[PDB]
């Protein structure tokens, strides 16, 4: 059968452990990984005869920012080039939280968008056409109760190699790596720090 | 008339050098491509009057709160003659990836380690001649004491500008544009926010 990978990302407090937990009945455990030395956690998923490793990467601001949860994010898409990138957004922050997901749409990743707290939103009277938006994305875009229509754009995404995408994705993160290279460099060779 | 764009992180004593440089001469000002004022002086190095901008202080030149977005604007459409890089010396682990982002611009830069006396206090010490020849860019260190070794370094910087600067920066700072544009386009066609009643 298959294996394959799927990186929940999103902004922080974005209702992500929450989806996380759901997806994964519970059952997450932590776990080391290549690239970092935080730990994170991932589940694991039995469909069929396939399985699915989802895993709740922290939530950040900016691709290609220096904090330490970005840092970690990307370290760990560089490495471990995830099948699967699921991007949450807050439905009622959607102004603020695009830029996220279009960072990562620039790396040609594959990515499914699921918008989180629809229902809050529309108290807000904020109203999103996912049809308009997925159109102009070229991505898969869903409002969560549409959780059903979301795990079937889940696991579509799953059954289809994406051959030359790792090389892609290593690519658009090396000016960050040249970056945090300079600065080990530098600090190690100029600051000394108690 | 030529330009010196003040960068840094918050409470960096940004403000507090602007105004001793500016002599609290500052005014308010608009400014192609930003829809926000900034504050702005003139100060006399050699024998050019230079004029000087507070950009806000921010986090990370690649992200997207206002004043991250206002600094790339501002820089792209007024591409500074120098930009003044103010670092905290007691944070230097956590801020110089702010100056290694500017440097990625090919902005012509002068860094300014200020707080040094607290970073001393803290036993943290910093080669600045060894972080000046690694970076390739001048590096101080201010207290009160090295402001003017300061403004002679900023004077010096003003020399010789670099041919295609202002092309290389604007370059740079156009993928942060496109990101932008992608955002305003897909707000418009498939989201309404509707402001409040």
């Amino acid at each position: 059968g298959q294996f394959k990978r799927i990186a929940l990302l999103g902004m922080p407090n974005t209702g992500k452990s929450t989806l996380f937990n759901r997806m994964t009945g519970g059952a997450a455990r932590v776990g080391n990984w290549p690239g970092i030395t935080v730990e994170l956690l991932s589940g694991k998923i039995l469909l069929g005869a396939d399985m699915v490793e989802i895993i709740d990467l922290p939530g950040i601001y900016d691709l290609h920012g220096f904090s330490d949860d970005e840092q970690v994010v990307r370290h760990f898409l560089h490495d471990n080039v995830p099948d699967l990138a699921l991007v949450i957004l807050n439905a009622t922050q959607i102004e603020r939280q695009m830029s996220l997901l279009l960072q990562l749409k620039q790396l040609n990743m594959n990515i499914v968008v699921l918008l989180n707290m629809s229902d809050e939103a529309k108290q807000y009277g904020i109203t999103i056409d996912s049809r308009k938006m997925s159109e102009l994305l070229q991505i898969p875009v869903f409002q969560l109760t549409g959780y059903q229509e979301a795990l079937q754009a889940v696991t579509r995404a799953l059954r289809y190699p994406t051959p030359g995408m790792a090389e892609n994705v290593r690519t658009q993160l090396e000016q960050d790596e040249h970056i945090e290279a300079e600065m080990v460099r530098i600090l190690k060779s100029a600051v000394q720090i108690p």
